[PDB]
């Protein structure tokens, strides 16, 4: 299956070179898999979700996404036009308020919810968690994400937008999960993206067009944009049966475009997420 004039991020994860515009992917498109978007909530009524997105838990007065960040990331995972796995199930866990901030104990509770809620859903191909958030280091937040990954969920988290080493940021510094850095359309590391040994993979992060609240679309930048790319890629690869939740991050690093990114500091992996699809 091919989508022409795809967002540059989708065309890049299906190509070995930059500057393409077609996103190639298997037509299974993540059918049978689930992705929890642990963010500001999802506007499930957005036409681009086709009724495949729903809110399952909120920690605030409403499950409505008043920010739009959670909808943008849910779009990059599995929206029709802006989504990697165009046929995946999207579950909205709202751990942040409409300003985009939240407490660690709420984010930790939101991660423990996913580890239990997945036993009530039908996701035979597997379950993925996209965590487009982060702050200072927290051993309890790190152990929370380690708990989520240990329960059988592919945990993709953002590396942070501090232009610094991601060892000082949680849950980015938790080694058991998938820590995703950001790159731009010219195969440079995004100027904001964090780096370091703890990073596992890079994804398209700068100027990512996806869904927004009010049924609209907009393009934004951040490592929180590259994380849904990898989370949607994991669901895509898990539906194809090529990997499991416990091994998806290592598999994505195994089959990634090696050495394609510039501005990669020494000690940081030079791997860019790549679906390796051959039509
Ligand atoms: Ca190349
Ligand atoms: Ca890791």
């Amino acid at each position: 299956a091919a989508q022409t004039n795809a967002p540059w991020g989708l065309a890049r994860i299906s190509s070995t070179s930059p500057g393409t515009s077609t996103y190639y992917y298997d037509e299974s498109a993540g059918q049978g898999s689930c992705v929890y978007v642990i963010d500001t909530g999802i506007e499930a009524s957005h036409p681009e979700f086709e009724g495949r997105a729903q809110m399952v838990k909120t920690y605030y007065y409403s499950s409505r996404d008043g920010n739009g960040h959670g909808t943008h990331c849910a779009g990059t995972v599995g929206s029709r036009t802006y989504g990697v796995a165009k046929k995946t199930q999207l579950f909205g866990v709202k751990v942040l308020d409409d300003n985009g901030s939240g407490q660690y104990s709420t984010i930790i509770a939101g991660m423990d919810f996913v580890a239990s809620d997945k036993n009530n859903r039908n996701c035979p191909k597997g379950v993925v968690a996209s965590l487009s958030l982060g702050g200072g280091y927290s051993s309890s937040v790190n152990s929370a994400a380690a708990r989520l990954q240990s329960s059988g969920v592919m945990v993709a988290v953002a590396a942070g937008n501090n232009n610094a080493d991601a060892r000082n940021y949680s849950p980015a510094s938790e080694p058991s999960v998938c820590t995703v850095g950001a790159s731009d359309r010219y195969d440079r590391r995004s100027s904001f993206s964090n780096y370091g040994s703890v990073l596992d993979i890079f994804g398209p992060g700068t100027s990512i067009l996806s869904t927004w609240i009010g049924g609209s679309t907009r393009s934004i930048s951040g490592t929180s944009m590259a994380t849904p790319h990898v989370a949607g890629l994991a669901a895509y690869l898990m539906t194809l049966g090529k990997t499991t939740a416990a091994s998806a991050c290592r598999y994505i690093a195994d089959t990634a475009n090696k050495g394609d990114l510039s501005n990669i500091p020494f000690g940081t992996v030079n791997l860019l997420a790549y679906n390796n699809y051959q039509a």
